């Protein structure tokens, strides 16, 4: 069965004691032990409770791992893999990372002596030159946000297998569906849920899924002991979504790369960030390691002068700081993401005052094209 | 106004825009910016929203504090409490604490170049004795677990603040009905939510409140950076057992205190422990810093043999690992709460295989105090 | 056990399969038939699931019933008992009857051929008066809103009986704690739960018991057959309301009882509505055929002057349409209940302009006799 | 813009008051009057709220209705609409109705003087023949349960229209996507949200819409009157389904249409029941008031021995009594739908003991052929 199948198709498509076809919302944090001395399948629901389960398996499987584990947040499940590593541990980390995790390496994990160096991971050689004898880990966010580049991870893999470093991939955009990091050698690959899985802007979520029992033992222990836990309720609205991604980024996919297209031959377009285009750095690698370049794309217009006269006349997508919905979100990076840079800094990751990205939803690609014809026909 | 009418005379009474007596829940992690510059009240779930707001506005009030905090759990509030701390910081703890709590400071803080010494934080001498250059944190539960053993909270607060060292007071047991930490010199109190003050045992939740501005910026700071938070549906469930905490805390505290006098004159029962007892060593500091010594009890059979016959004759409570439930709840700390200990840490912490603990629900304590009679009647 | 006990100590208490303590959503519309020809247990929602049979079986036990029936709404679950009638049946129906009631009888069953009489449940003679050959309905609802008038239930079934007509009862105001109809010779009981059985104003539900399995049959064909049914989350909600009911009805009845002998001794009240007043006229019939007068009183200042100026002084309770708050609820049924009657129908049935409806909350008692005291003290 | 931007564009895109880009669920039954004479929007959530007034906003736009009304299920807004009539009232009704339906008219509304015939809605002369002075309603659902026969609306309605009789369709099997009977003449159009609307099996739902505001005011009044409404978190399932309706539905219509045509031209399948086959009769009815025929389909095995071989073999889909889930759903109709009909009726209707009907899910085509072609391998 192809992974589209395997969205309906599992363990769960049917309960056992009633044929119930969802997973029943087990709303109880307190379990009745029948017996004195052996306690029961759940004992208490931040250890353990069916619906949870159920997540944590489908992301196991849909990625192709051992073991799924279920958090409050895609930085709860990133911060919580972080604490696999100890004081005097090493990391090198892409330069263009979540927001999230930039904070949380520099801000937190700073004052417990875990150091980092920031690397564009699209370099092997920049990434060669700052290893040291205490690098544990490398952390590949691909495709990067907001353009777009491609990290290769099976090289970026093979080099840290050479030093016994873990590699950690944060596979948010293209989701199991496009991309499997632990196929192309990441140790734990993780996940916002609240983005694309979910896919509704409805619930906060995280995901981590691992293909080697002892790194599943090492992180459920640290899920359990931080009890950065994804609650049943929420666990049910990450499963309903999880039923619709193959349609949704099929469908979001294929708009984003005729987007793209139309974007790259408008006159009053700069510059468009995707990695479907030809002529996008990474294209190469991208079709070697992905079966989508997915539904995110970044585009320049001439000046942010453009570019605030284009936000004023579009009217389908929303205006917000997320992604991954079903309703197109139109994004200002400078603005948004990246504010709390430097200018120098976001002049050196290209993220100019002209640049937008957009997240494809689910309207009509001819109405998104026509909406955005009108627009830039306000513009220059 | 008493904090029995604050529970529900407060800010969330009554919804502005459309006069809702309860918070509507926000299932949204997106919020659309009708600026470009300025963001509004919310831009991510995570961050911030409705829902989780009013939780943590209603806690800090009944808890007399400037700033709430709402977490996935209550070892994630303790968690991210604990992130305050950098690698040298050393920490006074309860020899006593949550196994949770005993967990994440042995553990994982200790791989980050956090130190620890367990105490006996009833005794201030020994407290004195163990402190350190570099102590920066006394972790405090009262009443502890199982044994309800009461530490003078004003008394630890006062030699932490000798040294420049924070306190941190778990209140989860009595909750805010009944004991005020920020008012008896504590810098931050944390709650398992998942207990008394939900109170019905369908979700799992953590709070943290502080008086301190700096200190909220600080946890503020962490809450985000870590993301452990507690999504919206499981904020309203919180905010909706609220209602109930006095009502039902008044009523299973009393008939804790009439159970606790009925079990200390039963012959076939050999202690009680219970800080409403006059022999209850902390009887006096519980009532100078506490309105009630609680809705938990334990009480040691004769033997284990006693202990076995007596559970295999109760009808009435849960046998579960858990507290604070509108069903009454028997434990065996033995075997639950302190099973991964040496037979020689139970023996010091006075947790024989006699003792069992009661979380007294809602049950007519006539029915309770029935039968317990007859299981007992079948044991000696 | 006391029905107190019954709230937690049922079939409930503990999920066989995972020993769950409270009793999973099953948000399932569809169940998987693992046999051709044998259904199990579930076939569709509608028909019935696990969470709505464990509301229906407890409500139920609480009414001393064999059978318990779960609707979108309390009127849906009275217009389907309705549907038991055929065109020519006619209905003898309080005068005082809840409004939603008056409008299904007089507006919808009456172009059915449903005919109905209204008339004083509380004058035995009136009702013999009006009775006819096809009479086959009594429909009771006591205590009465807003006076609070009683009717003898015995007495009104056992005239019933005698012409073998039903007996419906409408129990929403004193609930199963302190009043069982179907003991007192009525067929069917209905309640509202969207008030003190779920107690908190955040669902909308209703609920019927009957001890006839003939008339159970019939009653659950018609809500499968009209299909009025209450969703799986929303039994939910019931549930975990029922099990304070005992804690909230008890404070809030108590409290209720105090501020009525208060109000009735204030020289700026002229009429104070409770059957818990010896003065009372059901006086004795309340106390003959309920254990408690409730949580809900009437009373009448000196003009609808100083009504209107009490209104703008209180603070503590809530204005609004409803009641069986945790909150205290003012009512003012002159421009609410009954505002679309003639001056006429409301001058007869005692609803002036000077009356208030007080639903008692869970506030401290003392900061509602005072915020009382304060705003009486406004006026004359 | 076309209906599937309208799914995602419209009013409730972004909330005014904080951007959430999806509606809050207002679980609250009571709303605070801030003003003694005036409401306010909402006075009680049974009248209306929010959450439930954007659902019903929604189906109205995508129907092209001026209002729209949700119900605790698909039964209930049929029987709520049924309510139109009065005593003396006579029904013209497809022969082939929803179970529910033809139980709702022969068993309740024939006990209030409703009298109806059971006709061919597709054979206008039969129709025309069965015509009565007090004839008030036509009746239809096209596609016909489980033969997918078609009727044909524009001619019902005139024919209705000429007597002044109202004409109601059940659109359940097509949704708003694919057919707008209202713009064909109906006077009321009737959804099972339950089935593709909502789309994941995990609510129970009914939606009713219609063009004229008198029809609009007697439909909202007797919503309001029996109260048989949905809960604002069943219409927050609903709204959240609605999102992906078109991208669900185009996905399994294309598919069922290739099964369809995969299906007629196997040896061992008998006949396929779909209206885009060329071959079924009302193909050109079909296409003349729709834009696709669907996602259902029916056929027939040699016999109930290779259709009972069949169960036993295919893996992918459920086998259950619903459709329109986001699994491949398998039903016998004979055994589920049509069991307690006579074998009489069975064979009149052409519902054979040989012939299943698959609602087509999610899962991959190539998949569900290959399933279908290894279980039919075992047959014959």
């Amino acid at each position: 069965y192809s992974i589209d199948t395997l969205l309906l198709h599992n363990q769960y498509k049917h309960d056992s004691q009633t044929g119930a076809v969802n997973v029943p919302i087990y709303n109880t944090s307190t379990f009745h032990q029948f017996d004195v001395d052996t306690f029961g399948k759940y004992d208490y629901s931040r250890s353990g409770n069916p619906t949870r389960e159920a997540l944590e398996d489908i992301i196991a499987l849909l990625e192709g791992g051992t073991k799924g584990f279920a958090f409050a947040s895609g930085i709860a499940a990133i911060s919580t893999a972080f604490l696999l590593l100890s004081q005097g541990d090493h990391v090198l980390i892409s330069e263009d990372v979540y927001g999230g995790t930039y904070r949380v390496i520099t801000e937190v994990l700073s004052r417990y002596g875990v150091s980092h160096t920031f690397v564009d991971m699209t370099n092997l050689e920049e990434i060669k030159q700052n290893i040291k004898p205490n690098t544990k880990l490398f952390y590949v966010e691909t495709p990067s946000n907001p353009l777009l580049k491609v990290t290769d991870i099976r090289e970026v893999s093979k080099l840290a297998k050479s030093i016994g470093a873990l590699t950690f991939v944060d596979n948010t955009f293209l989701t199991p569906l496009f991309q499997k990091p632990l196929e192309l050698g990441a140790d734990v690959v993780l996940h916002s849920a609240t983005k694309f899985i979910a896919g509704h802007s409805d619930v906060t979520a995280g995901l981590a899924v691992v293909k080697d029992s002892e790194l599943a033992q090492k992180l459920g222990f640290l899920q359990n002991a931080f009890g950065a836990i994804l609650g049943p309720q929420d666990c049910s609205l990450v499963l309903r979504g999880l039923k619709t991604l193959h349609v949704r980024l099929e469908h979001s996919a294929k708009n984003a790369n005729k987007i793209a297209h139309y974007l790259q031959e408008h006159s009053k377009v700069k510059n468009v960030y995707y990695p479907g285009l030809q002529t996008h750095l990474g294209f190469d690698i991208q079709q070697s390691q992905a079966t989508s370049a997915g539904a995110v794309l970044s585009f320049t217009l001439q000046s942010e002068d453009a570019l605030r006269k284009f936000l004023s006349k579009v009217k389908l997508p929303v205006f917000a700081v997320s992604l991954g919905a079903v309703e197109s979100i139109l994004s200002y990076p400078a603005k948004m993401s990246h504010a709390a840079l430097s200018q120098e800094a976001r002049d050196k990751r290209g993220i100019s005052n002209s640049l937008l990205r957009l997240s494809v939803g689910l309207e009509n690609v001819n109405d998104l094209i026509s909406d955005f014809e009108n627009a830039l026909s306000y513009v220059e």
